[PDB]
């Protein structure tokens, strides 16, 4: 059905490089920011989403820690990365799983997908993607529990192995570490 062709087109492009521009709303349309940035994927669950406009920050998965750092303020911020499964669209993407896939509602037209969460297991309300059967992603959005909306159009994507190093991270010197993994 849909879920599984969803899985199966996302299957399709492993590892890529993605440029991307930002449109937040607000649930009142009143835009709350915008921005630019770029996007390394390497299925399973490796991800480097980099902004750059307005603000410069990082969220990057190294397969098991989740890294924000925000250059801004020299603050990293550590969490296990499975407790963020299913909190962002980085992380459905990144992951594309069927046990991720199956605890939402999915409508497919074409190349168009509305996710909708059956239970609460998470911080989204909706979940949109536009993919096409050959893997390539020209956009994606997502609605947390405040109606806050998020919205990602493509400009470039490069199908085919990713730096590694990409998806690793270590906090600077002299750099707030805020690490929220308990251990």
């Amino acid at each position: 059905d849909a879920a599984s062709d969803l899985k199966s087109r996302l299957d399709k492009v492993s590892s890529f490089h993605a440029s991307f521009t930002q449109k937040v709303t607000d649930g009142s349309g009143a835009a709350v920011q915008e921005g630019q940035g770029d996007l390394w994927v390497k299925l399973p669950n490796l991800f480097n989403w980099h902004m750059t406009q307005p603000d410069e920050s990082i969220l990057v998965s190294d397969g098991k820690t989740l890294w924000f750092y925000n250059p801004f303020v020299e603050q990293a911020t550590a969490t296990w990365l499975k407790d963020a499964t299913g909190n962002t669209p980085f992380m459905l993407i990144a992951r594309n799983q069927s046990s991720d896939w199956q605890q939402y509602n999915i409508k497919q037209n074409g190349d168009d997908f509305v996710l909708t969460p059956k239970a609460s297991n998470g911080n989204l309300k909706q979940f949109t993607i536009n993919v096409g059967r050959d893997g390539t992603i020209h956009q994606f959005s997502a609605v947390e529990q405040d109606d806050q909306r998020s919205s990602y159009q493509l400009k470039s994507q490069q199908n085919g192995a990713v730096d590694a190093a990409k998806f690793t991270f270590t906090p600077p010197q002299g750099v707030t570490v805020d690490d929220q993994r308990k251990l």
